[PDB]
């Protein structure tokens, strides 16, 4: 059984914790729930840590007093089909392999499934660790509760004796690096300096051996990613997000200065040896738009190249951990501002961006966002009980499972079937334009080898490569983004029509040049 | 927001609470969750209460850290048919009126329904208070969460100016007395001496005016009826049961001395 | 009404029948249930048949005493979508037409449906008889009971006056031959010599006119294919299977000598004019793995060519009726051992194998097979009755229809939804790798005409053709095999990664050679 410690002892040295803990809704929650600091207190001085206290990062540390929220979070949605490859005719991107050739996602890119699995799925996907990690057997894929208890309770490592990234099966890649883990877990929150910069007090950084780092990590989506454990107040902890909102002064809502001021973020910094070490962003309000934007954004979390001179941009570079914080029509400018692209297309040779699930940036300026609706209203609504204490569902999933709470309370004019029909109208229309964008991109890509072999000039090929950048960006945003247009239907429409226009322009350019060589 | 108090200072006088609280699974749960003792601490000695501290008996005191248990308790089972008289051909006792004639249960004896309603149902049944108490209207019969928040949030008293047991409608009885309430609530746990015997320190006893007692009670089946709030360990609080098992030496299983 | 005959009369001449019938569970079942032998007994001698007795092969001969098993067998699973072409984007092999070009399956290859239809479906598929046979009208496609009563009760022949294989509609083929029928019916069990070799006593053989043979056949999947009618004991009757297990000494479990000895097969031969004529394989145990392996295997049942010199291998050759009895990683060696391939790819010119539903060979060495599980545990389980005599379901279908009996009795840790999710994880992952294997095969195939037209050498084209053999084998095994990886997920994964590797190797070889011609 837990025995309480005297927090006044701690507060003598930890004045920021004192100011947060004594004022918030955890003022009565004793430190012993999350820290074992007995030897620390015996050996610390006001400026030296002494013995390092143990800090619990397991979700069960919160589940004892908050069982309803924990249980709602860990539920597995079995209807969210698992390990389902997107590069198939029945999924999001039928022509993905041709369009993405040259990039590591060609090795595997599955649809998302329930949050319980995020860390294990990151470890086992074919593009990440060369197939080094597997579930202990194929039965363990069902075990959401086990994954939450810890990745290493359900996974195996093919070679515990080595720590290098290498292929263990032929059709795998080794794309994973330490930046990735910041959107899968924050078990490393006390061991990673802000942005992953080198730091004397940091065990792990952008340049660490990712296999060694992985072995130290266990829990998905820690509860404290959105809730300060000391004040219980709303926050973010993701470095890249704090960097965009606060350091670069872009604001929580870059298109709306007023909403940014009402619903802002305050950066709180913690030091080691009196040098800045790590930071959090305290939110003015419990704003799920910004909480979910810790991960559901377009980002760099990988090495790349410079647009200017084509030189390698390695993990050591700050740009390898970056939130662009830009909508699809501002993205090219944002990538130019850091002089960066992701890969060269294997067929066309074009410098190209790689887009990641940009839900937050897509949602900006949409009808729902403009009306003050937030991710949680549709994806984590309040539970409705005939007789009960209301709490917020933490099962972050499609509103199709809870249409009464997620849609119909606001849309009183609709039945469930009518609201579903409105969603499908948007998704069907947008998916049609995605498929057409892919048809035109593929037609363009396939002309590159024909043009090369016909002796078309490098100048013409480079003109087509510049068009490929835009044709790609204005398509891939929408196969990356998970709502199939629902979050912003007009923007999806405008972007996908632009993609098709760019590809058609490139097709015309190449066809004419090929024909001129033939004559 | 709650601010914790110095529990060690309490323990200078409260040695039984100290022994229970420091050892069990509520050792880290501060007294401020259930007690407002600021003036008490200022005025008490080990031999004098001073100002009486406030003690919370509402179930929400536990629901903050144990929402799953609270929500499962308060749920209303709509299939448990409400206000269903047992003395009918389709219920438990078709000839109950003839057989029970002379007893107060002849005025009304319904089948049980969900625990959330036990205190309000005790107050409104025709055999108990002469029909003095009613739900505010016939819609309120559904409101389990409201009854749990407190009986007087969902009930009305026909005559707040009098405190006597009498009939307000002809076919009612006044069978209720203070002993009844021990199986409906323990809001009176600090105001009732063991067995309801007369005691200088008891506001309420077996001989109190039950209408006055009723007005002072709010919550059904308090969570602490089965769980000690200090140790979190298993217990009972009902005097009559402790009297049978312990005082009269019958044991928890009178037919099995080993068990 | 049936009148019993004196079996002692028969036993004077039929001593093998005596030894089987008098000992087994049909010792009390009189010969008249299945034979009309009155004139036979009047005219036979100990070595000459005289008048041929009539033998019933209709399933109703068993249904009188075994109605439960019969009714469970004949049930139509309407959820098993009928006449569904696999070469479509929503089915098993979206790029099948490009990959299989040159082979008769390009004319039609539908998904399987319920066993009641196997003989009629064989007769009416577009690749088989040139469209000669049809159901009497499009309503008859529903009539499972009618198909079981007899194919010719529900089918019509476009030209009863001719017996040649020819096209009756333009986009059909005439792939059917007498070997095919051995996996659709055994009505011919007394009229076909072992392996279909020429024999004086055999009415039909590998070289027969298949249209004439077809007209003589009526019933699907006779009950006696797995149960000896005389002893009632477990057996197989399929010649190709007996040949692999017994004649070639490969064993019932080629990867496990011990299991092969515990669960073995005894070949029993019957003679005509004191010369070996036909055979059965009596099983040591009621082993559904080996019973279902009569048909659910990779096989030759067709003419082909020699790998060594490219010469035709006709129906007259023993190799036209062959069970390879080899897993995917042993198959190439098995085809080399008989010097055989199926077709030349229409685009690449590569010699290629054609793979057939290799469920039995895929199941070997899988986790379930290693734990002593058999096909019937998941596809024909015991019926569970609150009050009833237990029998074995004969409705051989997906375990999704009976998850309680097929999975959950063994997997107590799972709900039905969890077990379904585990199946889908495997099928989704494997199908993703199938689609990727097809993408790479298609990319390779499409380079052949480009290379040819650029003047690439025959030596390079032949190197690519050798790679095509392996790229094809390691892909097609999995579109042929019906579990979409479930029966052996690790093997599917290893094979499909090998396919992709081989195709990528060939793409690189051809691209480099084309580029060298251009420069
Ligand atoms: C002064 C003598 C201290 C006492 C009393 C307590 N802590 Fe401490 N702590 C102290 C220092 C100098 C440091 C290094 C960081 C800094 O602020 O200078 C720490 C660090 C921690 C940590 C972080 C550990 C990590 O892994 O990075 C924790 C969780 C922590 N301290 C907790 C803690 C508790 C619970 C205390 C009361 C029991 C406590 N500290 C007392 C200095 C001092
Ligand atoms: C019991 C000892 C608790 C532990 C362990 C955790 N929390 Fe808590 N939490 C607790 C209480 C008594 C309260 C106040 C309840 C009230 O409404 O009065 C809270 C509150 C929260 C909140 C809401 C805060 C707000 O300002 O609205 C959150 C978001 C919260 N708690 C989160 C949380 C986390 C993430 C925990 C694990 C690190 C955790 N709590 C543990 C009691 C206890
Ligand atoms: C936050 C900015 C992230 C970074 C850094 C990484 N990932 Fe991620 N990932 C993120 C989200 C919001 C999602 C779900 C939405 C979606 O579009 O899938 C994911 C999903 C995955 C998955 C599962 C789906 C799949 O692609 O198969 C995997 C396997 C995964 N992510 C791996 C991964 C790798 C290897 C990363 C570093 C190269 C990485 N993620 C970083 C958010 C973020
Ligand atoms: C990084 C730590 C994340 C935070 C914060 C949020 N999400 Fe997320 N989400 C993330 C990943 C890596 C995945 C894929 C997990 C996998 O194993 O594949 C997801 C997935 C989702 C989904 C799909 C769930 C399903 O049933 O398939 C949804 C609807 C979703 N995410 C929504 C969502 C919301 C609304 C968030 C703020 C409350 C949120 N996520 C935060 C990564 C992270
Ligand atoms: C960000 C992706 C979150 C994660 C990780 C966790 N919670 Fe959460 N929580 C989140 C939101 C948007 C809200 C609603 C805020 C509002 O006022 O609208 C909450 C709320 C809570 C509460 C408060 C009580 C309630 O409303 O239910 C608690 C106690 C709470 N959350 C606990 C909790 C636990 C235990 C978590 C890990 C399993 C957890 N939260 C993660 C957003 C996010
Ligand atoms: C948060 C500030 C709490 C308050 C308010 C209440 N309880 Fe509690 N309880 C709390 C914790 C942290 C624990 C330990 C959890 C663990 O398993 O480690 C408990 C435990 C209990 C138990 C279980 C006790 C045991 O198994 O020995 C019970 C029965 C219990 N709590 C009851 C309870 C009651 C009735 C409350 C209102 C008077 C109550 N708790 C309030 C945290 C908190
Ligand atoms: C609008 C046209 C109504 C219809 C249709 C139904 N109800 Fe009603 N009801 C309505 C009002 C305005 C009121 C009084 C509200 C108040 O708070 O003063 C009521 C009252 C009831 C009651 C209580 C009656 C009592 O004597 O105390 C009940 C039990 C009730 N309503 C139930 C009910 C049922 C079951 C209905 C469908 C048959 C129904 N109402 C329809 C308004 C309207
Ligand atoms: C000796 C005079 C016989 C008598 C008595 C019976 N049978 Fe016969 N049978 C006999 C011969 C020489 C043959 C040819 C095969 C052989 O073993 O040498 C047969 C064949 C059959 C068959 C197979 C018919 C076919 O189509 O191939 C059957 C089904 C059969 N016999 C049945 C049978 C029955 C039921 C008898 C008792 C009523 C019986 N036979 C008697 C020789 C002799
Ligand atoms: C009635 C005259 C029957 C005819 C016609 C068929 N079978 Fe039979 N069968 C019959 C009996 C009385 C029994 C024994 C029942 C018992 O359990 O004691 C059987 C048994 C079988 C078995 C089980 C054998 C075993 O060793 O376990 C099988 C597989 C079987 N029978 C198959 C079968 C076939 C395929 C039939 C048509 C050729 C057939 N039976 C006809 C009675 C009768
Ligand atoms: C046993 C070794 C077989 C041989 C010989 C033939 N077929 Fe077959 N066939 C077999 C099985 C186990 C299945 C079901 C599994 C599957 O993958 O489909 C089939 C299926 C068919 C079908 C229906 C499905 C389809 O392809 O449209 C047809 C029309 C069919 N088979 C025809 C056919 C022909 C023409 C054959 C000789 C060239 C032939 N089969 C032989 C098993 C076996
Ligand atoms: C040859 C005589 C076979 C034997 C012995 C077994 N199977 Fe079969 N199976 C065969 C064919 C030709 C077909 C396709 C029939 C058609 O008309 O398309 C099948 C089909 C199946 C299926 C699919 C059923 C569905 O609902 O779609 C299954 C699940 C199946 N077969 C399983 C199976 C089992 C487990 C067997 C041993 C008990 C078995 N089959 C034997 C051909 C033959
Ligand atoms: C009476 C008004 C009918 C309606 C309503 C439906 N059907 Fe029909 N159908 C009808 C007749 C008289 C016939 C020909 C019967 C014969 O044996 O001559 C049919 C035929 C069909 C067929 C076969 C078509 C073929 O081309 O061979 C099919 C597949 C069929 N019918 C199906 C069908 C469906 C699905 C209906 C509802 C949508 C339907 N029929 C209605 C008479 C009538
Ligand atoms: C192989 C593909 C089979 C076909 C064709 C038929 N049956 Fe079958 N049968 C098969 C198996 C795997 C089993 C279970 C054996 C075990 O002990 O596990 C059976 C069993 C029977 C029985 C025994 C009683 C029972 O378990 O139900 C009978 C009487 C039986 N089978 C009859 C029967 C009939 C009538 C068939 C044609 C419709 C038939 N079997 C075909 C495998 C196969
Ligand atoms: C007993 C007769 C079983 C039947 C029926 C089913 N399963 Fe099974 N399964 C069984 C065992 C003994 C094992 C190995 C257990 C271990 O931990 O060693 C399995 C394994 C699986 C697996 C994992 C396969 C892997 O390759 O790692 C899966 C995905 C699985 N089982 C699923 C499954 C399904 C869906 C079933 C019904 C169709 C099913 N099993 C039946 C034992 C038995
Ligand atoms: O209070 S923290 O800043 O040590
Ligand atoms: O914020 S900057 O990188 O445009
Ligand atoms: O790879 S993650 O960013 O989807
Ligand atoms: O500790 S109590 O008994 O005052
Ligand atoms: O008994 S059989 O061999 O004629
Ligand atoms: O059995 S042989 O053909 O390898
Ligand atoms: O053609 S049969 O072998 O599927
Ligand atoms: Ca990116
Ligand atoms: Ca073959």
């Amino acid at each position: 059984n837990l025995k309480p410690v005297d927090a006044m002892q701690c507060f003598d040295c930890h004045t920021q914790i004192e100011d947060m803990h004594t004022v918030g809704k955890h003022a009565t929650v004793n430190c012993v729930h999350c820290h074992d600091a007995t030897e620390h207190v015996e050996t610390a001085s006001s400026r030296r840590m002494g013995e390092r206290p143990v800090t619990r990062m397991d979700l069960e540390a919160c589940a004892t007093c908050h069982t309803a929220q924990f249980n709602s979070f860990v539920e597995v949605r079995h209807e969210s089909h698992p390990r389902l490859e997107k590069a198939t005719p029945t999924s999001r991107s039928p022509m993905f392999d041709k369009l993405i050739a040259g990039h590591g996602f060609a090795f595997e890119h599955a649809e998302p499934r329930s949050h319980a699995f995020m860390l294990v799925d990151h470890f086992v996907v074919d593009r990440a660790y060369g197939g080094r990690f597997q579930f202990k057997n194929w039965q363990k894929v069902t075990d959401g509760m086990g994954a939450v208890r810890g990745a290493w309770t359900v996974l195996t490592d093919a070679d515990p004796e080595s720590s290098d990234q290498r292929r263990f099966l032929s059709q795998t890649a080794t794309a994973a690096n330490p930046v990735c883990l910041n959107c899968k877990t924050q078990d490393h929150i006390l061991d990673w300096a802000y942005m992953g910069d080198e730091h004397e007090a940091a065990k792990w950084s952008r340049t660490s051996e990712v296999v060694e780092f992985a072995r130290d990590l266990n829990h998905p989506l820690n509860c404290f990613m959105c809730h300060d454990p000391h004040s219980a107040g709303p926050r973010v902890v993701r470095d890249g997000l704090i960097n965009a909102v606060v350091d670069r002064g872009l604001g929580t809502y870059p298109h709306d200065p007023v909403k940014s001021e009402q619903q802002g973020m305050t950066k709180v910094t913690f030091q080691r040896g009196r040098e800045d070490f790590r930071a959090i962003g305290l939110l003015d309000t419990a704003d799920s738009n910004v909480m979910c934007a810790q991960c559901h954004v377009e980002y760099n979390c990988n090495p790349g190249y410079q647009l200017s001179d084509g030189s390698r941009v390695g993990m050591d570079d700050r740009r390898a951990n970056h939130f662009f914080w830009a909508n699809v029509f501002d993205y090219k400018e944002a990538a130019q501002e850091i002089d960066f692209f992701d890969f060269r297309h294997a067929t066309t040779g074009a410098a190209l961006p790689k887009l990641q699930h940009p839900e937050a940036e897509t949602f900006w300026g949409s009808v729902h966002e403009r009306n003050g609706v937030a991710c949680a209203d549709c994806h984590m609504p309040k539970v409705q009980l005939e007789n009960g204490k209301v709490y917020t569902s933490h099962s972050q999933r499609t509103p199709r499972d809870m249409m009464g709470q997620a849609c119909l309370n606001c849309h009183a004019e609709w039945t469930e079937d009518q609201a579903l029909y409105a969603i499908d109208y948007i998704k069907n229309y947008t998916h049609g334009k995605i498929v057409k964008s892919e048809y035109w991109l593929a037609k363009m890509i396939d002309l590159f080898p024909v043009a090369k072999r016909a002796g078309v000039s490098e100048d013409v090929l480079n003109q087509a490569r510049e068009l490929h950048y835009d044709a790609h960006l204005y398509w891939e945003w929408w196969t990356a983004e998970n709502s199939v247009g629902f979050h912003n239907p007009d923007q999806a429409r405008e972007s996908l029509m632009t993609s098709i226009s760019k590809s058609k322009e490139a097709v015309s350019l190449l066809n004419d040049a090929i024909d001129a060589q033939v004559a």
